[PDB]
């Protein structure tokens, strides 16, 4: 079953086999005084592994090629990170040192480099306007529009009918919507809609944090984003 905050100590990462060939790596990370889980994605493509988002911070990540290199085997050679925030770009300077091609939207890139957190080097076209989908090797990245911010892009792995909503998609535990400094969201369930009418065909859903599920979380999603704006 599915790692949980209780079961890793900081600084350590598990792997989470979804499919043939495509795994979640599970980190967790403190925040204020809590302790909270973080998702990432690792889809194997040919001999190589695509890296989706760090480990939340340079530890974690170090420790998530530790893992990959001794639960698969394969060299990691690129990695997409689907946000500016530190739980997607937090290690990037790790990733890039070991020789992993680092990617991110132009959004992305320039609201890290304002927010003061690690760039990715490659910039990815074509994502920019709300709608948008391209495809990067075995999975296809899309921008739903702004949500969780201005910048996230989901990922959806086609042989797998895997979603990777990233921190756009909230796990069913998640009752509240926390920290929105940087999210719109009056557009947030708009964006939703665009996930869910792009990838009605998404067998698993996962979340930016915490437990995997199917397209319901999309919906759990908007009632928790449209009952906070309420208020
Ligand atoms: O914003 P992201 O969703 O991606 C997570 C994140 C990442 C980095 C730093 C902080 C946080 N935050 C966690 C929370 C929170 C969530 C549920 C209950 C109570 C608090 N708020 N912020
Ligand atoms: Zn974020
Ligand atoms: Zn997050």
């Amino acid at each position: 079953e599915y790692p949980t905050v209780s079961e890793i100590p900081v600084g350590e990462v598990r792997l989470y086999q979804i499919a043939d060939g495509v795994w979640s790596h599970i980190a967790t990370q403190s925040f204020d005084g809590a302790v909270y889980p973080s998702n990432g994605l690792i889809v194997r493509d040919g001999d190589e592994l695509l890296l989706i988002d760090t480990a939340w911070g340079a530890k974690n990540t170090a420790a998530l090629l530790a893992e990959i290199e001794k639960q698969i085997g394969l060299p990691v050679t690129r990695a997409v990170s689907t946000h500016f925030h530190d739980d997607r770009v937090g290690g990037v300077d790790v990733l890039r040192a070991a020789g992993v091609a680092t990617y991110a939207s132009p959004s992305t890139r320039r609201l890290a480099e304002v927010e003061g957190n690690e760039i990715p080097t490659h910039s990815l076209e074509g994502l920019s306007s709300s709608g948008d989908a391209v495809r990067f090797g075995p999975v296809e990245l899309f921008y739903p529009g702004a949500a969780h911010s201005t910048d996230n892009l989901v990922v959806y792995v086609p042989s797998a009918s895997v979603l990777y909503g990233g921190c756009a998609i909230y796990e069913l535990s998640r009752t509240s919507a926390g920290n929105v400094a940087d999210a719109d969201l009056a557009e947030w369930p708009t964006s939703i809609e665009r996930i869910q009418q792009h990838y009605p065909e998404a067998q698993f859903v996962i979340p930016g944090h915490g437990l995997p599920g199917g397209l319901d979380l999309l919906k759990h999603t908007t009632n928790v984003v449209k009952a906070h704006t309420n208020r």
